[PDB]
């Protein structure tokens, strides 16, 4: 295993704030909770501090920390997320919205101090103003994907593409076409994967004693595939 590895073998706190602008409409979102990667665990709840939330919080879950994924022990030398840590890497995406606009976001993954941070920028374009995105026509729910990483050598980092398919309210399925790279922050070395996935779980709730807008996530991710 990498030496950033051992900052994860118990609970770290996790802090995440992203800016959103999606065709002008703004907002923010903080979140906190913990991640045990031992277990591939994140528990977090997240809330729109600007009011009411623009886009269906499904379409954030990919953008609001893949370092807390549980790599199997024959896999650690793959482990690109916690190799980068903790001066950390940033992640770049475009999600694509199919017959809609598109996220780009940028987000930098680093600890400050004890506590693993996502700080998040996300611009959307060229939606509907009527669609499945910002019409909230998108169900509160998340399906069971899988993540395809392989590495970027010539950038010193990874890449993976992968399809997210959220449940639209009338049966239907809006897909999300990710594309993304991670690279890292600092000058030490990281792992360099070879080819495999992150099959993620994630469940959606609410606090009942919650009066803002939010999301409460728990989320498995765990490495697989060589």
């Amino acid at each position: 295993m990498s030496k950033g590895e051992e900052l994860f073998t118990g609970v770290v706190p996790i802090l995440v704030e992203l800016d959103g602008d999606v065709n002008g409409h703004k907002f923010s979102v903080s979140g906190e909770g913990e991640g045990d990667a031992t277990y591939g665990k994140l528990t977090l709840k997240f809330i729109c501090t600007t009011g009411k939330l623009p886009v269906p919080w499904p379409t954030l879950v990919t953008t609001l920390v893949q370092c807390f994924s549980r790599y199997p022990d024959h896999m650690k030398q793959h482990d690109f997320f916690k190799s980068a840590m903790p001066e950390g890497y940033v992640q770049e995406r475009t999600i694509s919205f199919k017959d809609d606009g598109n996220y780009k976001t940028r987000a930098e993954v680093k600890f400050e101090g004890d506590t693993l941070v996502n700080r998040i920028e996300l611009k959307g374009i060229d939606f509907k103003e009527d669609g499945n995105i910002l019409g909230h026509k998108l169900e509160y729910n998340y399906n069971s994907h899988n993540v395809y990483i392989t590495a970027d050598k010539q950038k010193n980092g990874i890449k993976a593409n992968f399809k997210i398919r959220h449940n639209i309210e009338d049966g239907s399925v809006q897909l999300a076409d990710h594309y993304e790279q991670n690279t890292p922050i600092g000058d030490g070395p990281v792992l360099l994967p070879d080819n495999h996935y992150l099959s993620t779980q994630s469940a959606l709730s609410k606090d009942p004693n919650e009066k803002r807008d939010h999301m409460v996530l728990l989320e498995f991710v765990t490495a697989a595939g060589i």
